[PDB]
């Protein structure tokens, strides 16, 4: 569902 | 490739 | 995007 | 995992 566990790297 | 667009949300 | 390349298995 | 949900489109 996308590309990475989340969206960018790290949270904030 | 996983679950978002990166890892997270944000980078950092 | 999904669980497979395409949906189903073929052309039918 | 891949592009859609199976391989092409139907049982074919």
């Amino acid at each position: 569902a996308x590309v990475x566990w989340x969206w960018x790297w790290x949270w904030x």
